[PDB]
């Protein structure tokens, strides 16, 4: 049943974003708190743009996570209408985009401007952003877990199969994983995002809140992240 | 093919309950000091005793330390077997202490003297009502994960369970580092990543990164690590 000693999948191919900071930052500016939420898909775009010139291929980005249904219902309702905008900013872009996460929790006014999002980008060659939009790492593990129990139930796998392969291929992010992970909004934890994904990533946390994150603050990353590689072996 | 997250569960929280433990820099400790290659390694069972004793009369209640790495097998022969025989003294600086002593990981890899000591240090201890030491031992967040895959399946093919019932809690119970999940992780050694530790548990840990390479890290330190721990601000995602 056991068994270890005897493959996994200078700029970063992939890279994680946790986007924190948005009510602070408003609070800051004696604004209202949705003042501060405006700001995510908008930068969004900004940074895929800024990346897409880089060479980076891929972005995945922490928009709501299953732990964020415990705030305020004005707040929730507000953060979930907001996130139609998905669709103006990114239908007519050159980026591809896809959504993972529980989207039957979501209103069907916004299930329907994902789906929609996700036909119209489909055919991009760009920039592949994935927004984790109602997603946990523990969701994810769970369901890739029963996905794999109903394969055995019907006679497609025996236990001797189970391994780091066949389960990177049921989760929804899938190889290659990020090499980078940039949090912004000054904590110091992963908050139940991409758990089994960043097994061997680069942590990078700045103090710096999402709104005010630019071009400059990005760049600063990735210098960070390219000084760590010289001392990597 | 049916999810729901919308009404729902962790288990987290002055002090710290848990505290997992990267021991990283001793082989730079030891060139620095123009000492032996493996020098350092030899400071690992010492200072984890001597943080037990420093954590026990904190109140921390549990230790979990990364000894040994699925990946630590991809080192040399020599340095291997030195490790691998070197945690035999396990047995001799911690059976007669207060302390509780488990060690997770995949214990038929090893060799046979070390899987007795283990057992043996195991069984020894297991009474002991003061700190839980979490001794991680040819461990990984993808095999603790995977193993605990296998046993749920194994489980649903012999209608023990069905597939409603795999949630978070079920996933706690076969895991091998359970609830309560650390409340901070400390890593020494200069480095800013996880290298497949924790996986599952460490979804809401705080973490602190030190430049303090291993043997360097005493008393001191550890206090230091702490008073950082506790002007943090944990939201678990609410407001
Ligand atoms: C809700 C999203 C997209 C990210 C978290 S930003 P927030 O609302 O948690 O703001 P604070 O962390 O409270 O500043
Ligand atoms: C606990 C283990 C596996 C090793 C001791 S720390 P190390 O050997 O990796 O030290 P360096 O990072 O090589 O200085
Ligand atoms: C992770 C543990 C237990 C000790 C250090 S093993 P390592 O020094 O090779 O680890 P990294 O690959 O540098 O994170
Ligand atoms: C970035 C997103 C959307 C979610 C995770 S950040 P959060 O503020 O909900 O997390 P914490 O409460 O700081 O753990
Ligand atoms: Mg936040
Ligand atoms: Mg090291
Ligand atoms: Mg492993």
């Amino acid at each position: 049943s056991c068994s270890l000693n005897l493959k996994l999948c200078l700029m970063p191919k992939h890279i994680a974003l946790i986007m924190d900071g948005n009510r602070r930052w408003a609070k800051d500016k004696g604004l209202e708190v949705y003042e501060g939420h405006k700001h995510i898909i908008p930068k969004l775009k900004e940074i895929c743009d800024i990346s897409s010139k880089l060479g980076i291929q891929i972005i995945t980005a922490f928009a709501f996570s299953t732990e964020n249904w415990k705030r305020s219902k004005e707040e929730v309702d507000f953060l979930l209408q907001m996130f139609e905008e998905i669709y103006d900013e990114f239908s007519r872009s050159g980026v591809r985009v896809s959504i993972i996460g529980c989207k039957s929790d979501l209103p069907m006014t916004l299930q329907k401007c994902i789906a929609l999002t996700e036909e119209t980008t489909k055919g991009n060659k760009g920039l592949h952003l994935v927004i984790a939009l109602n997603y946990g790492g523990y969701y994810d593990i769970l369901q890739a877990t029963k996905s794999i129990v109903n394969k055995a139930m019907n006679g497609l796998l025996d236990v001797e199969d189970i391994n780091k392969n066949l389960f990177d291929q049921e989760l929804e992010s899938k190889c290659p994983n990020p090499d980078l992970l940039i949090r912004t909004g000054g904590e110091q934890r992963v908050s139940n995002f991409l758990l089994w994904q960043l097994a061997y990533t680069e942590f990078y946390f700045t103090n710096t809140l999402f709104p005010d994150f630019g071009e400059e603050d990005l760049k600063e990353a990735i210098m960070n992240f390219q000084q760590r590689h010289r001392r990597f072996g």
